[PDB]
């Protein structure tokens, strides 16, 4: 299916406060889609940003396995503890205000946990002709972004998701 | 329904080059949605832009009845001649690359003639759960933007529409 929900029973409000606090120490990079890597390659020199990527040439996710160490004392660490799968290349993926990206097919589905969002942030599946909202309800949403799609944020606030990759 | 198409048999390439030459003598204003008024109130002193003002400044479209004189001997004036209705407050309305607007209900539904567009430009109707594309095929698309909707342009180029009002 396009999307499925899995209850993590995470507190959206404590999760937000934890993310907002982390970005004050480790700010998002890029524009349009702003990013922070939450997993890094073993023994990485640039653990907070190496995993961040948006150029046309996508590289493999398999090496970004280490949840950063300073997360285990934060509520954001609790999200990783509750995951029912082993995540790879986890990133904060924040859509800027009034921003959307190209209609395209992604390489791989991802799980999205919306941290901050609004009714103006949607996924748009072109062939399925469905519009999908991911609420900041503390639960995990599988989104099949291999389907022809775009995402937009028509609001004036950043739409912040945590986006988890998986092998299996 | 959300949309309807009336055959106009405008030539897309001629309309496009007509619009490009107009715009380099009368530039678009604003960011995000960039605009130019093609109709003005009688005796308007700022006829190319008064019709572009935001809603809180405009009681209704009905006063903007006059097609600019310099349009009559161009291909654009031919477009006005072929419409099956009396147009009011017609504007060029260009959506910026990678831009979208909030999910809202528009005051007034309008007729769209796409000038330049791409597969990355769509209307999104939230309640109807439908995604619409308006092709640059020389025909006129009524779009009921009173419905809860957004629009987005995920391409690298501006999505240029001519947007016609009507009083019926
Ligand atoms: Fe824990
Ligand atoms: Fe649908």
């Amino acid at each position: 299916a396009l999307t499925s929900r899995t209850e993590l029973d995470i507190d959206p409000d404590k999760l937000r406060e934890s993310v907002v606090e982390l970005l004050e120490r480790h700010p998002l990079v890029f524009e349009g889609t702003r990013q922070l890597a939450l997993q890094h390659r073993p023994e990485a020199t640039d653990p907070w940003y190496e995993g961040c990527q948006r150029q046309s040439l996508i590289s493999s996710d398999s090496d970004f396995t280490e949840v950063h160490g300073e997360l285990r004392d934060t509520y954001l660490g609790e999200v990783f503890d509750r995951l029912p799968f082993k995540p790879i290349r986890t990133r904060i993926m924040a859509l800027d205000p009034k921003y959307c990206y190209s209609v395209h097919r992604a390489l791989t589905p991802r799980y999205h946990l919306a941290v901050t969002t609004s009714e103006h942030a949607r996924f748009v599946f072109i062939e399925h002709d469905k519009v999908l909202h991911i609420p900041a309800d503390g639960d995990l949403y599988y989104v099949d972004t291999r389907q022809l799609h775009s995402a937009f944020n028509g609001g004036d606030d950043m739409r912040i998701h945590i986006v988890f990759g998986t092998d299996g």
